[PDB]
């Protein structure tokens, strides 16, 4: 394990001491027991001293069970009995929440292993084994502090507090207080809104997702002394805990009955504070599938102030309360809880370190915690600023902890061997062939010590991680799903985007710089990390950059939404997607676009071919580009604050699909180039209204379909083929030469660049399969596809 | 606390005196105990006197504790123990109602403090700790208020009043029933309509939400004493509560059975009055899901005149029940319950001043109450004109009480210091470094008393508040939502509307004066408190004033609806803007327009382009402006009663969106102006149909792009950028000079003033992120964006 208390460790070594002192050169449980009592009067030792066992009494018994002498100090270590007692003790401290293991637990574990020599020692010296395990437990368990005693009060409190529930005020007078770090400025604003008797109900709106609950412990403190008014003193804060309500309930009627009981006791009115977390569920308002309607009792209660309560709500929730104005608006009144500022994130992260140090990585590295924050606003980008954060931390706060125990130095070969020994040995004795197992046995246990010696030399991988979450690591984990390898991803985004988009350097650099500015963790998420228009017609490199943006920008290929503007005109998907004349935009705003981005807020959102849609759609979208939010889909709020908005457009097609070739000269090629590098940048404005486009962070231009583009199309198709074949376990690569023979059947002037897929099928798929079937090449072998002197040739390598 | 009775206080001071008299210059609880009994025969004192203890007996133990000497004082104050006894008594009086703590509670609090100097004195002088708390409980005094009674009897009346649900008359025969302030004129209207034995059912219709419930106590008082019909003499008034019915029930079948029992009990018939609040739920008729249908039993009960009852329903509720008929018709007959208005408001406030003087804030300030009302009407706006009001007083009626208990004068620094002391001291002794903690220890308590002395200088913040809710406070609290900084918001409304609409003063003053006059409670509170038409082009000042109106009239810009009337005739979009529009005028009345304002009555409702709308829509808008309410959309009533209805126009647009050119003059922007401050007053007649438009309270005038508005548009856009960045905690400001560098890229003759957003991104957004990235500027540093040499310049400021 690692991380134990003194008393424990001390009890353990004393066994070995007695090993030799009593002649039992192997420390069985008799010596562990002895160890407990030989630590004198520690919790183990002391326990044994209660039941009637001196250090003396044990070692003599111990000595009477393996005899004396048989010593020579022949490698006096534990044996498996003694090892069992230890395995148990660790859990006997885990049980008590200890991330350490002390004396008590060692006797507790000893008892657990209540057969073997220890067991016989205690049962011979007039001590019942469980009487001993009792005794240790009831002295001390886990080590902790923060406690106080003396004091009682109140009578009226009786009916309420039984039910349902713990009283927040209590635990902070018990010296079990936790701050909890908010979101401090929120707490002050509650008491104006609370110590009323007319609209006395606060309602906190933020995100889930801010750690709302942090603000709440604030209240506790102020409710005691003295901020709340003079005869509004003697306030108590009772939380209406959902967990207690569901407990003992198994029906809708029963759930209502529990709420009724709370309401009946609520007669403590106007001087009682009820805390309702996630307020919406009880009101049941809004939606097409509302929640249980507590609202009938709650509405007059809220208005009366008998239910003088505090509501904890989020981004979306509020709409469904102001709709039932005013008795949840003659009660309600709002106060601002953050869309978390970066700094608030950091302190939460730091706070939860020691328990990811139970996953034993984090605590630390500092920059890496910071990485969780800084990286989260732009890179994942999938929740709210602290939820995101902590995930980056702990993922990496385990990732390396996984990398930890993979090998000894490289002495993984030792373990492999030690296995092989057993086999030889075993089967040889199974014939017997006594000594024909023997030397193999001897070789085995030799091996074993080497194995274990260099695997606990890979305690260096513990000291590596067991306080470190790595900079690069936190970032790496953020890159993995969807500091260093996110900020290297950020800084070098352009480098990453160039390796997957061939041509359209114009486009790449434009996205790169706009995203990288935002993406440096220096732009608030409340607008896409990049808004963009991706110009050129379909087939010019637009989408491919969006994809490449997911890889570079997000650190993995994952997360890309994609919405068609052409459907929001009912004439390109009015009969390819279900609906009628009064549909299509209602599907997009009302459902598709907003729902999709709620799943991954990260996503490169591609609202394609924006010319086709009328400009009116663009106004709706415009709110996405500016605000970073839309509220649609039954009042849900979708964070496009983390998205990259990419609007593609119907731009310039004729040149921007024109190929090089010789049209008049060998300078018709260099006139497809210069011409395409002109044609995007004037065609863009014609493909849309300006109102959409200005709220876009750089206007990305993608140019033509050169000749030159043909051999780039072959290299897009062949790579998609060979990769879907990788799941089989085929490792394939195409040389440029092999893409050339494929081009031989697709330099058609009359059928374009379409035949290339078919010719890839013929020359790659079909050819690889015709080489695998013959056993010329194999799966797992790396397969190079080349053309030799004009004819394609398939070669194999490792 | 703030309130205690003599006996309590007397017990307390006597403790200190006896402390030192016996040689204890620290007043232990041992002296508090002594104190209790040294106050002779008060309930604490008496209690101890029962158990066999005199003040003498206590002091003897006390002298056997510290004893002589310690009569040299210590500036004798309490012990931490003694401070505990006081905190406990407070709760020991709360639990017995009392928030004006008496003697009993002090001995009770001693018991509570069941370990300590007292505790052991009392447990040493041979009396149980609990025998003492008993004795105090079993005699009360200073927990009552004086009421009447001298005997109790009943007859046939027994089964009914038991059940379910208590009678107003009983508590008013003890003469402890409240008036209530009301809604007094409402009570009168009942007595023809109720003292029938036929259609004897009054049915109160108002806002809920106005204090309808006030009227009910009205009846109680007048049916008892003393001049009323012989009809209403020989009657009983019984209140029926929904809460009791639901209690002990969790199914519909059980609820009906209980209701059957009630119906049987109506056998007090033709002389019994049943009060049913929220009457509608029981009849169960109408709706899309109705409610539980008591009506089968209840309907003949009303017809027979056995059930003579009082119905409490709201604006909207009634229609689908008189729709049932005709014993419903021969039951009900209507009476007017207060529709929210300013004069009525004030009277409620004043009435509940003294009762929110439980908050030692409000009662009063007079100006503050009036303000609460007047301010509420304009600044949220959402609720009802008197509910809003009382909430501000009580809101504020804690708000300054918060500012109370957080001051030392500026000696907040003391507390900070006193902490630091402990640290030094503590850590030093932990090394020990005994006297190296000592002097630090001594320095601590020097500080401490000084600290505490200046924390109790903030009894001056009590003397501020304990009957004065602060005028300014009410305003602050309304500003918290959305007199002084709301009536300065009101008075200076014009100034406030002017500051966000630059130019177009013509418009500003027109809106300003009409609302600012009106909202002082001097214009109809059942019609939009300003109606306006906003003419101009599309945009340019129109909407922007509506926003500025929200701020000035309502307190923040977040008080602005905005609905397009052209959708309520729709013939443009159906799949690119809005989902399912057909039915169109029906869509607005029947649903959408009304629903939106029903969400927020706290809004400048801006109904755009009623000019380009079906003629029915203008009629619909006309109802909003006249009635102030519309009842549609499931028979719900939408209060436009504290909205500002603003109907927009843009049929003169071209001149009103014209731009300056030279031609012959550089006074061409100021000749684009002169044309436009004319062009609106001609766009009115051309736009609309007359029947609607004339209800408008002023014709609001706007302008164009000119040369001149353009450079004002750059300053609107740059502010949208910097503000969404504030959320992360970037403090940004642009000087005019940086907005100038941006303008450099968007004063095109042929690409509009649309490029300005994009160029704001390049020169502001992009620039801030590229200045944060190199560490020149920072979050929470105020960041000035300038030009100072014809090129951009980065400054830092606090």
């Amino acid at each position: 394990f690692g991380r134990f208390t003194e008393r424990a460790q001390k009890v353990l070594a004393l066994a070995q001491e007695e090993a030799l002192r009593l002649g039992h050169n192997n420390i069985g449980t008799e010596h562990i027991l002895l160890g407990l009592v030989r630590e004198g009067e520690g919790i183990a030792a002391k326990a044994l001293q209660a039941l009637g066992l001196g250090s003396e009494k044990i070692q003599k018994e111990v000595e009477s069970l393996i005899g004396r002498g048989q010593e020579m100090s022949q490698t006096i270590h534990y044996t498996p009995r003694a090892k069992k007692v230890i395995e148990l003790s660790m859990d006997e401290a885990r049980k008590l929440g200890h991330s350490y293991v002390g004396t008590e637990h060692i006797l507790l574990g000893l008892i657990r292993e209540g057969e073997g020599v220890a067991a016989r020692v205690l049962n011979n010296l007039g001590v019942s084994l469980n009487k001993a395990r009792q005794q240790v437990l009831q002295l001390l368990g886990s080590n902790e502090t923060g406690s106080s005693a003396a004091g009682t009060n109140s009578n009226a409190n009786t009916p309420t507090l039984d039910s349902l529930a713990r009283d927040l005020t209590a635990i902070a007078k018990e010296d079990s207080l936790d701050p909890v770090i908010g979101r401090s400025k929120e707490i002050q604003r509650v008491i104006e809104v609370l110590s009323r008797r007319t609209k006395n109900n606060p309602v906190l709106i933020g995100e889930p997702g801010v750690g709302k609950t942090a603000i709440a412990e604030g209240l506790a403190q102020q409710i005691i002394n003295n901020e709340v008014p003079e005869i509004l003193r003697d306030k108590r804060v009772m939380t209406l805990d959902m967990g207690t309500v569901v407990a003992g309930t198994k029906y809708r009627g029963e759930f209502e009955d529990r709420l009724k009981k709370v309401m009946d006791e609520i007669r403590q009115a106007g001087n009682i504070i009820l805390f309702i977390d996630a307020l919406h569920t009880l009101i049941g308002a809004g939606g097409a599938e509302g929640a249980i309607d507590a609202s009938n009792i709650l509405k007059p209660s809220l208005a009366r102030g008998e239910l003088q309560c505090i509501g904890a709500t989020t981004l979306d929730e509020y709409r469904k309360y102001i709709e039932k104005d005013a008795a949840l608006e003659r009660r309600f009144q709002p106060i601002q809880v953050d869309q978390p500022s970066v700094d608030e994130s950091i302190q939460i992260l730091q706070g939860l370190r020691d328990r990811y140090e139970a996953h034993h990585r984090v605590s630390i590295t500092d920059d890496a915690i910071e990485a969780a924050v800084k990286l989260s606003d732009r890179y994942i980008s999938d929740r709210f600023l602290p939820d995101k954060a902590i995930d980056l931390i702990d993922e990496a706060g385990s990732k390396v902890r996984l990398r930890s125990f993979t090998t000894p130095p490289n002495l993984k070969e030792l373990e492999q061997k030690l296995d092989e020994v057993r086999k030889e040995k075993d089967a040889a004795v199974q014939s017997q062939e006594f000594e024909k197992a023997a030397s193999l046995r001897d070789t085995e246990q030799r091996l074993r010590e080497q194995v274990e010696d260099t695997k606990k030399s890979w305690k260096e991988k513990q000291g590596q991680e067991n306080s470190e979450v790595t900079v690069d690591d936190i970032a790496m984990v953020v890159s993995s799903w969807t500091a260093q390898t996110e900020t290297d991803k950020l800084l070098n985004m352009e480098n990453i985007l160039h390796s997957r988009v061939i041509g359209q350097d114009e486009a790449v650099v434009a996205v790169a710089k706009a995203v990288r500015r935002a993406r440096a963790g220096l732009k608030d998420p409340k607008r896409p990390i990049g808004s963009f228009i991706f110009l050129g017609p379909t087939g010019v490199g637009k989408t491919e950059l969006a994809r490449a943006l997911a890889e570079s920008i997000f650190g993995d290929e994952e997360s890309m939404i994609r919405i068609d503007m052409s459907e929001y005109m009912e004439k390109h998907s009015t009969s390819r997607l279900v609906g009628s004349p009064p549909g299509y935009v209602g599907y997009d705003e009302g459902g598709q676009l907003t729902e999709k981005v709620r799943r991954k807020p990260y996503s490169v959102v591609l609202l394609d071919e924006i010319e086709k849609a009328h400009p009116d759609v663009f106004n709706i979208l415009l709110q996405v580009l500016e605000d970073g939010r839309l509220t649609d889909s039954k009042g849900r709020t979708v964070d496009f604050r983390n998205t990259i908005l990419i609007m593609t457009s119907n731009v310039g097609a004729s040149e921007l699909k024109r190929n090089k070739y010789v049209g008049f000269n060998v300078q018709d090629e260099t006139q497809n180039h210069k011409d395409m590098k002109d044609k995007v940048m004037g065609e863009l404005k014609r493909a849309f209204r300006p109102e959409f486009i200005n709220r876009i962070d750089e206007i990305i231009v993608f140019h033509s379909l050169e000749k030159k583009h043909l051999t780039e199309i072959v290299s897009l198709m062949s790579d998609q083929l060979t990769k879907r074949l990788k799941e089989q376990d085929l490792s394939i690569e195409l040389t440029d030469a092999a893409k050339a023979k494929v081009a031989e059947e697709g330099v058609d002037l009359e059928y374009g660049a379409r035949p290339l897929r078919r010719a890839i099928q013929k020359h790659v798929e079909d050819r690889l399969s015709e080489e695998l079937l013959r056993g010329n090449i194999h799966k797992g072998q790396h397969i190079v596809l080349d053309v030799e002197d004009g004819e394609f040739v398939v070669k194999t390598t490792a």
